[PDB]
C-alpha cells in the first residue's frame, strides 16, 4: 500500500484502540499497525523525492518507524498480559513519534 | 574531555583489545570505550559547528554513538561470559560504525 494508505491504517487503529473494550481488541488493531508501519517504512515521502536514496533526511525517515514498531511492540507486550488500560496508555504515548516525524518531513 | 580525546580513548583501546589475553582485559578497555562515547556524543564535530544543534545531521551525529555503545555493551556481555574470542570479534565489528560515521561528519 502507499504511505497514504498506510497512514490511514495507523490513524484509524489509534482511534479502535482508543476505544476497545478488551485486550484481543488492541492486539489486532496494534498487529496491523506494525504491519502498516513496516510497509511505510519503504515509502519515500513527497517531501523527499529528490533528496537522493541515501539522504541524511531519508534515513531519518525510515528511522522513525523503528522506534514506532519498538513502541508499537511494547504495546502488544501490555496487551499480552491483559493489562489493557496500560496498553491503551501506550497506544496514545505514540503520538510523539507520530508528530515529531510529521513535522519534519509531512 | 574533547572529541579528539575521546576518539583516541576509542581508537587505542581497539587495539588494546586486539592485544588483549584475557577477559578482564578486554573489559577494562570496552569499559573506558563506552564512557568516552558517550562523553563524544555531546561535543559538535568541526563540521557541524554551523547547523542548528538540534540539526538531522546533528541528531545523526549522536545517533552514531548509541549504535556504538549498544555494540560495546554486547561485547561487554561476551566478555562477562568469558568468551575472549568472540568479545575481540565483536570489537573489530564496532569500526563498522566508526568508518559510518567518519566519512559522513569527519
Ligand atoms: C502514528 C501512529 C502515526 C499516525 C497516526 C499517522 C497519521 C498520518 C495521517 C493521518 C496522515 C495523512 C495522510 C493522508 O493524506 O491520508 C499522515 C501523513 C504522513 N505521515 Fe504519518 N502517521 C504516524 C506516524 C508517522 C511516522 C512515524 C512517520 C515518519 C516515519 C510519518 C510520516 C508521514 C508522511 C510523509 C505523511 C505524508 C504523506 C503524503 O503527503 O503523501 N507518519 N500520517
Ligand atoms: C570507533 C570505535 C571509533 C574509532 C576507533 C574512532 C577513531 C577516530 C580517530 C582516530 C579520529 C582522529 C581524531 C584526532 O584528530 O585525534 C576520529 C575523529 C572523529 N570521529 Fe571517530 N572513532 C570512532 C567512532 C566514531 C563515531 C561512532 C562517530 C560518530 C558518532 C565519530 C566521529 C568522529 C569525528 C567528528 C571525528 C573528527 C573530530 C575532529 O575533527 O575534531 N567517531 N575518530
Ligand atoms: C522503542 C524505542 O524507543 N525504540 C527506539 C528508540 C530509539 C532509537 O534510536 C531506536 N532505533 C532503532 C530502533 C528502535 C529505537
Ligand atoms: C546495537 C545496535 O545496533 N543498536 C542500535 C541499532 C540501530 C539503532 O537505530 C539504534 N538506535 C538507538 C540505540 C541503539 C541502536
Ligand atoms: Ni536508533
Amino acid at each position: 500500500a502507499d504511505l497514504e494508505d498506510n497512514m490511514e491504517t495507523l490513524n484509524d487503529n489509534l482511534k479502535v484502540i482508543e476505544k476497545a473494550d478488551n485486550a484481543a481488541q488492541v492486539k489486532d488493531a496494534l498487529t496491523k499497525m506494525r504491519a502498516a508501519a513496516l510497509d511505510a517504512q519503504k515509502a519515500t515521502p513527497p517531501k523527499l523525492e529528490d533528496k537522493s536514496p541515501d539522504s541524511p533526511e531519508m534515513w531519518d525517515f525510515r528511522h522513525g518507524f523503528d522506534i514506532l514498531v519498538c513502541q508499537i511492540d511494547d504495546a502488544l507486550k501490555l496487551a499480552n498480559e491483559g493489562k489493557v488500560k496500560e496498553a491503551q496508555a501506550a497506544a496514545e504515548q505514540l503520538k510523539t513519534t507520530c508528530n515529531a516525524c510529521h513535522q519534519k518531513y509531512r
